[PDB]
């Protein structure tokens, strides 16, 4: 026959670990908690420029918290920072990334202040780079402080004008105070593409276009780096897709026992059914990676190295990469929405946040709480408390790590702009967590 069993040399997101996730997720140990509509407010200080060029009450989407190397918050002279892409749906395409700062005692979200766009439209022009001045839009990343106590940002360089190009992206975030309590961008520098792909490790754009592009229903990412150390290197943790030669897409892949895990009778079952149903086209195409590129010290690109984990047959989109070390064990974790996933029980409503953890940055991830499900919200998009982009921040002690999403907020009264959301707890011990109850947070608060 046509079955075989290649991992590939990595982990992979199962179809019986996702199969499971119906029920479970029904439990209040992965629920997000419930939020108090009363009191959700905008971000004050989020103003902005829309691209008819007048101010407008900005939608604030993805945020992540400057880091140390570790992934804790970082102290910049006194202020926490917060990247946080933002737009005004009257461009509704358009996003680019703010940041926000707020002294790390105060605690209130009207505390946050905006320092406005990281770059300038003029700024992707500067450098001598293979990709920036094609750029559209600013997607996610990371941020860090370097041990010379520099701003060190990564992101997403997204082409519209390139069948929709994603490049990892670095810049030095030039900082400087006017006053005692503000902060200032002054400027950018090492402002450069770091990496698109290279096709075999990890899918290219070019090869989404010579396929047949968005007609084909195939979707491609490279994007949401997140940065991290170990032994004294450097790399970014990012959303992609497989490559040629580690588990590419197509109908073959519908065939490779390593995607599937359980037993074999479980192998024949679900194969059996992936192949005759409505959801064939979708999971051959669905060949969604973490993936891990090593730097040099320069945050030049090192080395290609193969992804952490994949998610084949299941989603071509695991999103928000996020990756950092608790007590000796490496906890990776990404975003993914039903919509997109190939499973029974898991529908259109369904958003995760899902776990994984390993011995080594490199090793086997074994799924968190046995499926991988770590939060599940479902409620539907236009009500008013719908939370997204659930990020886990590492906390200096406990065994709490403080969940991090924004509020697409779309109620009648106001406030009704895209915001932080409430942050809330999710306790983690060894393989297990649990949401930790009745322990809601400030809207995009960081830290306990
Ligand atoms: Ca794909």
């Amino acid at each position: 026959s046509k079955d075989f069993n290649n991992s590939y040399g990595i982990s992979h997101i199962t179809r019986d670990n996702m199969v499971k996730i119906p029920q479970q997720q029904n439990s209040d140990q992965f629920k997000v908690p419930a939020f108090d509509e009363s009191t959700i407010k905008n971000i004050a200080s989020a103003k902005g420029k829309n691209a008819s060029g007048n101010t407008i009450d900005l939608d604030v989407w993805d945020s992540w918290p400057l880091q140390n190397a570790d992934g804790t918050v970082a102290t910049y002279h006194g202020y926490q920072i917060v990247f946080a892409l933002a737009g005004d749906p009257k461009d509704s395409n358009d996003t680019s990334v703010y940041l926000f700062y707020k002294k790390a005692g105060d605690k209130s979200i009207d505390s946050w202040k905006n320092a406005g766009r990281v770059f300038k439209d003029s700024d992707k022009f500067v450098p001598n780079d293979p990709h920036l001045k094609n750029q559209t839009q600013e997607w996610s990343g990371s941020g860090t402080l370097t041990k010379d106590g520099k701003v060190r940002l990564f992101y997403t360089d997204y082409s519209g004008k390139q069948y929709g190009k994603q490049t990892l992206t670095t810049a030095q975030v030039n900082m400087s105070q006017p006053n005692d309590n503000t902060l200032k961008v002054d400027g950018v520098e090492d402002y450069k593409s770091i990496f698109d792909g290279d096709g075999k490790i990890y899918q290219t754009v070019q090869q989404f276009i010579d396929e047949g592009g968005w007609d084909t229903g195939d979707n491609h990412t490279l994007r949401d780096p997140h940065y991290i150390e170990d032994n004294g290197h450097k790399y970014l943790v990012f959303e992609a897709n497989t490559g040629t030669e580690d588990g590419y897409q197509g109908e073959d892949s519908l065939y490779n026992r390593a995607y599937y895990g359980g037993n074999n009778p479980f192998f024949q079952s679900e194969k059996k059914k992936l192949l005759e149903g409505s959801n064939k086209e979708k999971a051959s195409l669905a060949n969604g990676a973490l993936g891990i590129i090593e730097l040099n010290d320069d945050y030049t690109l090192k080395k290609v190295m193969k992804p952490l984990i994949t998610s084949n047959t299941v989603t071509d989109e695991i999103e928000r990469a996020n990756i950092f070390k608790k007590d000796g064990k490496w906890y990776l974790f990404t975003d993914s929405r039903g919509s997109k996933m190939t499973i029974d029980g898991i529908g259109q409503d369904d958003v995760y946040m899902l776990g994984y953890v390993s011995n080594t940055l490199t090793g086997k991830y074994k799924p968190l709480n046995d499926t991988g499900l770590v939060l599940h919200m479902d409620l539907d998009p236009n009500d008013k408390t719908f939370t997204y982009s659930h990020f886990a921040v590492p906390q200096t002690k406990g065994d709490n790590v403080v969940i991090t999403s924004y509020m697409t907020n779309r109620g009648f009264y106001e406030d009704n702009h895209s915001t932080f959301a409430p942050s809330f707890l999710v306790n983690i011990d060894g393989s297990k967590t649990s949401v930790v109850k009745d322990r809601v947070l400030e809207q995009g608060q960081l830290t306990v």
